[PDB]
RNA sequence: UUUU
């Protein structure tokens, strides 16, 4: 039993996605240690109107200032579970909203969308049925975890300027000035916690967010929020098509899930520097590739996560937090399933469903 | 589950 992931069986019309709202969220420090609070929570500070043009070192710091997240400590959806425990009496949605709903990170439903147009990452998502509720949670694959081992040097400094961006972009307090002299430290995140919908799917999952724009109209979240990224600077319509075809895709399917309206993108040149900024409205993403015949169709991501999701659904009939079915998919295949018990692949802890279970 |  096996689903297919070609874009020409989810040509459809685009189905029902809730407009996501924000039941909560929570913040992760220096130290990795979970706060059920927005302490992590960056602002929105563009460079100055009157002055000059940016020109940010995304190099500045690498590597004497950076403290990069360990990467073998597999936290899974601990940090979500421990967000879903300390409010399980106060969940919208009335009595056995979680009981019907799907709870994972962002980022594993941002993979689903991506997979009709996906051809290098195959991925793998652990799936448990408990107190009706379905888990999803991604495994590294072993062809993942050999490449993260052997991450060539120039590509370890690139994710360094990623993150370095956003320190030349945000400040600490509102209205208040960005500060790069100080640490690039990725365990620190702030993450929102959303509800939503797709097709007859209810969605809970969380979502690291970059910064807060409070010059923004609206203020409510998620609509403040802003979602912050880099790219090469492009020259050729040829370039611009490629970005359009690839890395839009990918850009939108994340900000669009939690309803994050806009992605700002500065564009660095080969020595490192941002000199150009650019605001991309998530909701006018997909017109760069409306009428291109090699374009992507957010119908085509959205529906197949739906029938993705109808198929876990469907394949997990056990209720039993020590039982995973997993999802396997590789570039030219469909998506496959297999079943485990316990180590390694169980993944809900004893402090979770013990607590559940009371 | 952030980055490229
Ligand atoms: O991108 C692709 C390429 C192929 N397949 C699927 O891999 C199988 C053999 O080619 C087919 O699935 P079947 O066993 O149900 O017939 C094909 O649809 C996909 O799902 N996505
Ligand atoms: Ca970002």
């Amino acid at each position: 039993p096996s689903l297919r992931t070609q874009p020409s069986l989810y040509s459809g019309p685009f189905p029902f996605y809730r407009r996501p709202s924000e039941l909560g969220c929570f913040s992760l420090d220096a130290q990795r240690q979970y706060h059920g609070d927005a302490r992590a929570l960056r602002y929105y500070s563009p460079p100055p109107i009157n002055g000059p043009g940016p020109d940010f070192d995304l190099r500045d710091g690498y590597p004497d200032r950076y403290q990069p997240r360990d990467e073998e400590v597999q936290e899974r959806l601990d940090h979500l579970l421990r967000w879903v425990l300390e409010h399980r009496n106060q969940l919208e949605g009335g009595p056995g909203w979680l009981a019907g709903a799907t709870v994972t990170w962002r980022g594993h439903l941002t993979k689903l969308l991506t997979t009709p147009y996906e051809r290098q990452e195959g991925w793998q998502l652990a799936a448990s049925r408990f107190q009706g509720t379905l888990y999803l949670s991604e495994v590294e694959t072993p062809a993942a975890r050999a490449q993260r081992l052997a991450r060539p040097p120039l590509l370890r400094e690139l994710m360094y300027m990623g993150y370095k961006f956003e320190q030349y972009m945000c400040a600490d307090k509102p209205g208040g000035s960005p500060d790069p002299s100080g640490e690039v430290n990725t365990n620190v995140a702030y993450c929102s916690v959303l509800r939503s919908r797709l097709g007859n799917h209810p969605l809970l999952f969380s979502g690291e967010v970059d910064c807060l724009n409070p010059q923004a109209p609206c203020t409510q979240p998620p609509s403040c929020y802003v979602e912050l990224k880099t790219s090469k600077e492009m020259h050729s319509p040829g370039q611009w098509r490629s970005f359009y075809r690839h890395k839009l895709l990918k850009w939108w399917a994340q900000s669009f899930l939690p309803g994050v309206p806009h992605v700002v993108a500065g564009f660095r040149n080969p020595e490192g520097f941002v000199c150009s900024l650019k605001t991309f409205p998530t909701m006018e993403m997909f017109e760069n590739v409306r009428n291109d015949r090699e374009g992507w169709n957010p119908s085509v991501c959205m529906n197949f996560c739906a029938a993705f999701l109808s198929f876990a659904q469907s394949t997990v009939v056990q209720d039993d937090p020590r039982l995973v079915h997993l999802f396997s998919w590789e570039p030219g295949g469909p998506v496959t399933v297999s079943v485990h018990r316990d180590a390694p692949y169980a993944f809900l802890p004893s402090w979770y469903v013990e607590t559940m279970t009371q």
